[PDB]
């Protein structure tokens, strides 16, 4: 793969549909709006069109920062998961991102029948963002960032089964809380989970510190049969899984995704990063983070090898 696949999007999410096709998603630098894209390769979507399906409310809940969507299809229909803040204020610490969903049951999503469902409601509010979702046994999972007052730092990964794809039947079960010395470089964090099975094991991975030169990847893995609802049942990778290159000029790799080859054949790892160290002014406001792609390799005990950063090709 010929990487960066996409310049200036973050939070990168590719779907391999029934179609055939690959659409894409992220958080465009403006923060202002979910563009989907397609294309039959992972290379093709560099140069597709990218469509712009929603775009920020002029006041109140999905108002501001729209961050990281996903799109999904469940039971039929098109799903994008996404974060919205009401205003750019700072409250405990953080900003006060709540989840939504938008939905399309046409079986084209670039057509004009979005329909927000609103806010995903948990057990408290708070600062909450980067919602993915997965399946196993027939049961739907939520898994997704959250602040708690009474946890150190920004955000910790939590769990939990949904009644439908935008509504939690459960309590949120925390599965990891920023705590490490990799975690905590510039803010305490624990975001961007993303989901990947294999080998009878699930595995979610996660992005941890501050998003510039520090940011990275975490893990957490359970055995597929496992109570994943019981923290218990998920092993936290003691260093990181995926992290900073500096030999190949590849900073801050994070807020990965998940997604599979043009064949079938190999697993794929959808991330950003930036290709330069010295922001010189507040990251958030900077927009080269950059979308690449690479191939998963399989350990013989069943664990995923994510290698390192690839230098870029271009
Ligand atoms: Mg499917
Ligand atoms: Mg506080
Ligand atoms: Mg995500
Ligand atoms: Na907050």
């Amino acid at each position: 793969i010929l990487n960066p696949i996409i310049i200036q999007r973050a939070d990168p999410m590719i779907y391999k549909h029934n179609d055939g096709y690959y659409y894409f998603t992220a958080s465009v630098p403006e923060y202002d709006r979910i563009e989907v894209r397609k294309a039959k390769t992972i290379e093709g979507l560099r140069n597709a069109e990218p469509v712009d399906v929603w775009r920020r409310h002029e006041s109140g809940e999905m108002s501001n920062l729209i961050w990281a969507p996903e799109i999904h299809f469940i039971n039929g229909a098109w799903y994008i998961y996404f974060a919205a803040a009401p205003d750019k204020n700072i409250e405990d610490d953080t900003f006060n991102h709540r989840m939504f969903v938008i939905q399309n049951e046409n079986e084209n999503p670039f057509t004009g029948n979005w329909v927000e469902k609103g806010r995903i409601k948990t057990a408290w509010e708070s600062f909450s963002l980067d919602a993915t979702i997965f399946e196993h046994n027939e049961k739907l999972y939520y898994v997704w960032a959250q602040q708690d007052i009474n946890i150190k730092g920004h955000s910790n990964i939590y769990i939990a089964e949904m009644e439908n794809p935008w509504t939690l039947k459960t309590k949120p079960v925390m599965l990891t809380k920023p705590e490490l010395e990799w975690e905590i470089k510039g803010f305490w964090v624990n975001e961007g989970p993303a989901v990947l099975k294999k080998n009878g094991k699930i595995f979610i991975t996660y992005s941890a510190s501050a998003t510039d030169v520090n940011y990275c990847i975490g893990m957490l893995t359970a055995e597929e049969n496992s109570n994943l609802l019981d923290k218990n049942s998920w092993t936290k990778s003691q260093t990181p899984v995926f992290k900073t290159s500096m030999e190949n000029h590849q900073y801050g790799p994070g807020h990965n995704s998940f997604t599979v080859s043009e064949d079938g054949k190999h697993d794929v790892i959808v991330y950003h990063a930036r290709n330069y160290t010295e922001i010189k002014g507040d990251p958030l406001y900077d927009p080269n983070r950059h979308t690449r792609a690479q191939i998963i390799n399989w350990r013989e005990d069943g664990t995923p090898d994510f290698g390192v950063p690839e230098v870029d090709s271009l």
